[PDB]
């Protein structure tokens, strides 16, 4: 079985990931709704229609226009940066009550999230993730997609789907990704390093105390894969986040500070959300 | 063929149409759309979920860059869900009643009434007028108001169950009959000077004007159509008329119902249903005058 030090562990990640990720959406508000060939070909692939259901039980539908070459294949970046902002300041709260991040210095919590926002937000976008109807379902709102499996983020969200993790290994897999001591900024590389192999150990012994069907054989080391593979998936899509930003502004404040290539100075915001309790 | 008198009748008619009826809802704008995400009193609100219930229509607005918004209405839970598209056919309602205003201004017959007079006609054929204008842009066959980049699609909440309603029946019934610009222009004119309005003086005046109208229509009809096959097209479009003035007194009820449990109407609106006659009409006067 798991040790107590486990035991302890998988506890902390749980209740942690119960109190910061609203998986209704409910509190997710005032969002805004629409009113370089590599970059065109997989924005085609992950084209939705955004279905957002009201309380009375009414429905408004969005279906995105057609590729005609012009600014419309947009329309919907600036609905996605105010999600993609919301969901981050959820794993900003995430991290802050592990008590692991918190003891970090100011500067390795702002380089950490930095360097693991993109990754934490695809792993949460994957439990809401319906992979028989193309649909995140994100509470009131839904977003349904329209060979498509070539797009490594829909490749992603697929293939790690098969997978049916459990709930403690998704937050698992957050921890691990989180405390990465290779990215950018980061200072205290060796606590870092020691927390990460931690997780991963737990993660490894978890899976063995708790998936004995042949389905699951190598189950940790395709989990582990799975983590380097997004990885990758963060650098091409924030590297293609920043060419599109270049072109057409869509990113909210606090994505803007995510996409900088002193530290607390160029992230005002990561820095008071850092400070603020919960 | 036509004599010179009904023909130039029918010209001014065309030219009132032309001036006044934007086909394409272009200059509808800035209107309101569904928000995102006791004792006699039970039976005054009961009574008006049966009056919504009846016709139940979702909305599709049409971007410029190729976009579909679609708003699809929630089902009577008990609330006022009820009442989620109220305020934009309050915008749609007012917007087309001031065109329908414009349409009379321009005649040369409705000009030489009495204000009062014109305020009584208009506020007795608003309704008429309006759903006269809605035929042109239906479609039968999709059951859809097709207004420029706005849609308006009927529900199935079965088909002879959805003929039962008489605002529906007729929608179905006048466009069958495949009627031309100018049948329809002169069955606005019919309507509009109904001598039997409440509040109108010169009733003979107006008859007489009415009489004149109908005669025109039928013997265009008479002129321009095969014989035989369209030997009753007039009488059936009198008979149409003559439905539309009942649904006219029982959509109107219904409105007021509705504004006295949850008020709705627009202050044009209020002036149309009651809520001197110039003095209680200072809008429609207003517009009447410039
Ligand atoms: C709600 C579910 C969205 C699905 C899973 O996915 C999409 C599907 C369609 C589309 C379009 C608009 C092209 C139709 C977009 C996206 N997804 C993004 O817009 C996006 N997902 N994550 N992040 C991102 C987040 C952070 C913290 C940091 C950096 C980040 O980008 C590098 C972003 C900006
Ligand atoms: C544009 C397509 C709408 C179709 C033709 O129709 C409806 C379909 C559905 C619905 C609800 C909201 C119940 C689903 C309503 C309506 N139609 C009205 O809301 C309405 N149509 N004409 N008028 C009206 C106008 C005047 C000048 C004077 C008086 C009038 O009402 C007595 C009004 C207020």
């Amino acid at each position: 079985g798991l040790t107590e030090e486990q035991r302890m562990m998988i506890r902390e990640l749980m209740d942690a990931q119960m109190k910061t990720f609203d998986t209704t959406f409910s509190h997710f508000k005032n969002f805004r709704l629409p009113g370089w060939s590599q970059v065109r070909k997989d924005l085609c692939s992950l084209k939705v229609s955004l279905q957002l259901r009201g309380e009375d039980g009414s429905v408004w539908n969005y279906k995105p226009p057609a590729d005609s070459g012009g600014k419309e294949i947009f329309s919907l970046l600036p609905h996605m940066a105010d999600m993609s902002t919301y969901m981050f300041k959820g794993i900003i709260s995430f991290a802050k009550v592990i008590s692991y991040f918190r003891d970090l210095p100011i500067e390795d919590q702002i380089s950490l999230l930095k360097g693991a926002a993109f990754e934490l937000c695809q792993l949460r976008f994957n439990t809401v993730f319906n992979a028989e109807t193309g649909t995140w379902e994100c509470g009131r709102l839904s977003y349904c997609l329209e060979q498509l499996l070539l797009e490594p983020m829909l490749k992603f969200h697929y293939m790690l789907k098969k997978l049916q993790l459990h709930e403690e290994e998704y937050v698992l897999m957050q921890a691990i990704s989180l405390f990465s001591p290779d990215r950018p900024g980061v200072l205290q590389h060796r606590v870092v390093d020691q927390l990460q192999e931690q997780f991963a150990i737990t993660l490894k012994s978890y899976i063995e105390c708790n998936r004995p069907q042949p389905a699951h054989r190598f189950l940790f080391l395709k989990i582990m894969a799975m983590l380097t593979e997004l990885r990758s998936i963060n650098a091409q899509h924030t590297q293609r986040l920043l060419r599109i930003q270049d072109i057409h502004p869509f990113a909210t404040p606090l994505m803007q500070e995510l996409f900088g290539i002193s530290l607390t100075e160029r992230h005002k915001i990561l820095h008071r959300l850092l400070q603020e309790g919960s």
